[PDB]
């Protein structure tokens, strides 16, 4: 079966684990436990086909950045993750898509871009800002809370329909 490489990248604390557990084992990390870097598969069927999605964790914490080539080589599409009341991460994201793109060599890298967190009330990063960043990249933007479930799938299903635009 045709098989998935999802790799979701973003700032520490955005909720990257929180997001993929949620896809993956349908609960919600309320704890936080800063990630090195987990693996997750599960098959699933979207849109009529039987997949295999294999989705990496990856490490927020600035200490780890070395290990962001080796997983950015291998990745297939990336879950650009912020959260909507971290200002900062927003920001921290274009170092991350920079990245991606020297790595993949390519401005036509499957993208998507998550608002995370957008169950929380002190939202400092507006839906329309996140939306002309994407645009900018080409890629589309997504809003998601790991903790309610809202646009948790959505998320990770446009993430496999862009690498499948690819
Ligand atoms: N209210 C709310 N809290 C969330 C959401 N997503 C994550 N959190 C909380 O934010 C904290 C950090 O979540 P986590 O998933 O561990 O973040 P991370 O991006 O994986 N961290 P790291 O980069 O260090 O591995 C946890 O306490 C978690 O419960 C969300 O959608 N809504
Ligand atoms: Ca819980
Ligand atoms: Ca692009
Ligand atoms: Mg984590
Ligand atoms: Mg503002």
């Amino acid at each position: 079966m045709t098989e998935y490489k999802l790799v979701v990248v973003g700032a520490g604390g955005v909720g990257k684990s929180a997001l993929t557990i949620q896809l993956i084992q349908n609960h919600f990390v309320d704890e936080y436990d800063p990630t090195i870097e987990d693996s997750y598969r599960k098959q699933v069927v979207i849109d009529g086909e039987t997949c295999l999605l294999d989705i990496l964790d990856t490490a927020g914490q600035e200490e780890y950045s070395a290990m962001r080539d080796q997983y950015m080589r291998t990745g297939e599409g990336f879950l650009c993750v912020f959260a909507i009341n971290n200002t900062k991460s927003f920001e921290d994201i274009h170092q991350y898509r920079e990245q991606i793109k020297r790595v993949k060599d390519s401005d036509d890298v499957p993208m998507v871009l998550v608002g995370n967190k957008c169950d929380l009330a002190a939202r400092t990063v507006e839906s329309r800002q996140a939306q002309d960043l994407a645009r900018s990249y080409g890629i589309p933007y997504i809003e998601t809370s790991a903790k309610t479930r809202q646009g948790v799938e959505d998320a990770f299903y446009t993430l496999v329909r862009e690498i499948r635009q690819h």
